[PDB]
């Protein structure tokens, strides 16, 4: 482990976190 690998760790569970919303919403409200 380190600073910088930890820095991005995060940065995956954030933009995840907040992607599951994305597809879910987008996906649900298909054409």
């Amino acid at each position: 482990s380190a600073q910088e690998e930890a820095e991005a760790e995060e940065r995956r569970l954030q933009e995840q976190e907040e992607l599951e919303n994305y597809i879910e919403h987008v996906l649900l409200r298909r054409p």
